[PDB]
RNA sequence: ACAUUUAACUAAAACCCCUACGCAUUUAUAUAGAGGAGACAAGUCGUAACAUGGUAAGUGUACUGGAAAGUGCACUUGGACG
């Protein structure tokens, strides 16, 4: 996380592109100057913008500092982006049981309702040989349990030489589901 | 409930009842279906225990969880400890 407070007295550039507490553009500058100023003027020193080439900071008291950081958690609670997709996995063998299977299935819809990402692997078992499509089955038999809730993202792919398949899944986007649920009426009146 | 009559110059003859057992009660077997234990065997998913077993283990109790188990409270050492 990057936080909203004072830098302090060490910067970390030695050319620093300064700005006044109302805002005033006070230009480039080096930080031994800067830190003159916050003496002389009895002020704190804030990172503004840091993708500049000059690195921006802005000379703040304290109560502003504090109003800042006040109005940027009132916009975050208004508007909290989940920045983060959290890609879990499992791996699986052919020769899984169906009980085992069962539960790695509830597993995975679980996730599908987080919004995550789930990368299923299916790699050949101990003293098992299988075809290749065999394997490729069980994404079908997983992705059937989610019928409307979920959708290949990435489609079964081999590898490792085709020794073990591999796989993503998603949660089906809000068009997506719309169309599902058309699709689901329009069969409800032919019937 | 039943009630002793005839007979008696030797003495004997009459005497003969009906109510229970069932839709009760006792015990057991058979049968729809649902579970447990053990044996064989070692598939499936984890690695809970045994080493400080990789979060020391366990007792009681509570809650929770695919599963071993996890966590809380007290207790035990059948653990450790300048
Ligand atoms: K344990
Ligand atoms: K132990
Ligand atoms: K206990
Ligand atoms: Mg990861
Ligand atoms: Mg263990
Ligand atoms: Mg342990
Ligand atoms: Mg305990
Ligand atoms: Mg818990």
């Amino acid at each position: 996380k990057t936080a909203f407070s004072n830098v302090g007295r060490k910067i970390s550039q030695r050319v620093i592109h300064l700005f006044d507490e109302k805002g005033n553009d006070l230009g480039n500058m080096h930080r031994a100057n800067v830190i003159r100023l916050m003496d002389e003027r009895d002020l704190r020193l804030v990172q503004r913008n840091t993708s500049t080439e000059p690195a921006e900071y802005q000379l703040m008291t304290g109560l502003q500092i504090l109003q800042e950081r006040q109005r940027l958690r009132e916009m975050e609670k208004a508007n909290p982006k989940t920045g983060p997709t959290l890609r879990k996995e499992l791996i699986l063998s052919s020769n899984i049981g169906q009980h085992d299977l069962d539960t790695k299935t509830k597993q995975i819809q679980q996730w599908i309702k987080k919004k995550h990402l789930v990368q299923i692997t299916i790699k050949k078992g101990k003293n098992v040989d299988v075809s290749e499509n065999e394997m490729e089955e069980i994404f079908h038999q997983i992705l059937q349990t989610m019928p409307g809730i979920a959708t290949f993202s990435s489609r079964p792919q081999a590898v490792q030489g085709g020794k073990a398949l591999m796989c993503v899944l998603r949660a089906l986007s809000k068009n997506e589901e719309k169309a599902y649920k058309e699709t689901q009426e329009t069969q409800e009146r032919d019937t």
